[PDB]
């Protein structure tokens, strides 16, 4: 596998940091004027992580249309993703409104609500079956139906109800619960099993709206998920899989949301996930 030879050379030369900084230097920049409006200040978790105007998701209800979320539409791979920040206490209703309006089936979460005693994300879904959540601002109800706690991740079934129409929909919550407090997982095996489970559910298929992916900023861990899924699609689709250049794919994704992949170790981890996944899907 050509990508494996490249990985070995980068590892042997200790070049991960230099390659990562090259990506940062080459990354696109586009305006984010809506995100910077004063009325949206309290809708952004981090002042330096904003959606581009050209790719931002717009809310559809009769009120401010702004959410810190971006549509990443990968043309060659024929995949779309919504990457969003971890919801804030005051944006949980907006988050579920987005899920509803975009017709998503799956939400992918790659962090814990609290990590090393610091808040990373609001508790935007119910922890107990008998304590459903009502979002009065966007007129939505959310109930935990079932939970499957596995060794390295959890899959939940939720019921999201539009209280204005009484229509209900099933949402699958894919929660990777064991990403280390510092650095990346040592092996990508559980991350790949997680990705495969998301794929099998139909949450990434064209028959639904885009999967909604978040971490805390919605760019680092989130980026690894989208980058790995897209590169695996390209390797399986292209006539010559040795042409897949993860760096080029990442630069393409960064045209739709800034900052995807936030460290050199996340970059290395993405390559490692794509290599191991391709060995299983395509042959070793
Ligand atoms: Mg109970």
């Amino acid at each position: 596998m050509e990508m494996e030879k490249e990985f070995e050379q980068i590892d042997k030369s200790g070049s991960w940091a230099a390659i990562y900084q090259d990506i940062r230097h080459e990354a696109s920049d586009f305006p984010c004027r809506v995100a910077k409006l004063p009325k949206n200040k309290n809708r952004n978790r981090y002042r330096d992580v904003s959606p581009f105007d050209h790719s931002r998701i717009k809310l559809h209800q009769e009120d401010n249309d702004y959410i810190n979320a971006s549509l990443i539409k990968m043309e060659e791979a024929q995949r779309s993703y919504i990457l969003t920040q971890g919801p804030l206490p005051n944006t949980c209703g907006h988050f579920w409104e987005m899920v509803w309006e975009q017709k998503s089936r799956g939400v992918v979460m790659l962090n814990r609500v609290m990590e090393k005693g610091s808040l990373k994300c609001a508790q935007y879904w119910p922890q107990k079956e008998e304590k459903e959540m009502i979002f009065e601002d966007t007129n939505l109800k959310l109930t935990l139906i079932s939970e499957d706690i596995k060794s390295y991740y959890t899959v939940r079934q939720l019921e999201l109800e539009n209280l204005t129409t009484q229509e209900t929909r099933e949402i699958l919550h894919f929660h990777y619960t064991t990403w280390p407090d510092f650095g990346v997982p040592e092996s990508p095996a559980s991350f790949l099993n997680f990705l495969f489970k998301v794929r099998e559910s139909g949450s990434l298929s064209p028959e639904h709206g885009p999967v909604v992916v978040h971490c805390s900023a919605g760019i680092g861990r989130s980026g690894t998920f989208c980058l790995a899924d897209t590169c695996l699609l390209l390797m399986d689709k292209r006539k010559d899989p040795s042409s897949v250049d993860i760096k080029k794919v990442l630069l393409e994704m960064r045209k739709f949301r800034m900052g995807l992949i936030q460290t050199a170790d996340q970059l290395r981890f993405s390559y490692l996930a794509v290599i191991e996944g391709a060995k299983f899907i395509m042959g070793d």
